[PDB]
């Protein structure tokens, strides 16, 4: 659907059994999530954004439901105050901007 | 028009003689410059992301022409990395997120 911006957009996902509330968000490269339990191996990571920089984990081939539309990819989890998904998944349901 | 998230949404703005990119960011409250040449009075302000805080000022009724449209509202400026246009200002160009 179309999401207007007058509030921050956010959505219902689904990650590894469990339901949690993301944002779309068009100025993150990659999707992280706060601390969670995730199977598999994973590879140490650093990202950054205004303020500084964290240390996140990453997860390849997470299964992951973004309002309905399934998508797999690298997914980081890390100790963001909110979970973001970003351009890496928000391309694989085919979200575009428009004005 | 339509821009597809393969690439960082980057746009030019026109902002007080200048011409600069700048990133489209649904994931940001507000609009915030990198370091520049801003007319009139100024309040302190804190904003926060992954990794910590900064020190922005912000400036009130600044016009900005965010690649076409003309838009008029707070703008911040401070160290941050890239020029972010955030969903006050995304609102007054009508710009919506679809999928
Ligand atoms: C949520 C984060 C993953 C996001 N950060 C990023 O996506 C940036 C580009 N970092 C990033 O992509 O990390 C990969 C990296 C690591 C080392 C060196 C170079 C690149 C962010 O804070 N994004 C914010 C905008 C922003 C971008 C850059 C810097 C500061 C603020 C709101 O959209
Ligand atoms: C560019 C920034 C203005 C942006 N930060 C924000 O918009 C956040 C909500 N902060 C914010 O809105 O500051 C206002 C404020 C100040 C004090 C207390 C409460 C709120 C950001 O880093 N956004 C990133 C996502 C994000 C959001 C929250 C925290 C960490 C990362 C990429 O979209």
């Amino acid at each position: 659907p179309q999401i207007t911006l007058w509030k921050r957009p956010l959505v219902t996902i689904k990650i590894g059994g469990q339901l949690k509330e993301a944002l779309l968000d068009t100025g993150a490269d990659d999707t992280v999530l706060e601390e969670m339990s995730l199977p598999g191996r994973w590879k140490p990571k650093m990202i950054g954004g205004i303020g500084g920089f964290i240390k996140v984990r990453q997860y390849d081939q997470i299964l992951i439901e973004i309002c309905g539309h399934k998508a797999i990819g690298t997914v980081l989890v890390g100790p963001t105050p909110v979970n973001i998904i970003g351009r890496n998944l928000l391309t694989q349901i085919g979200c575009t901007l428009n004005f």
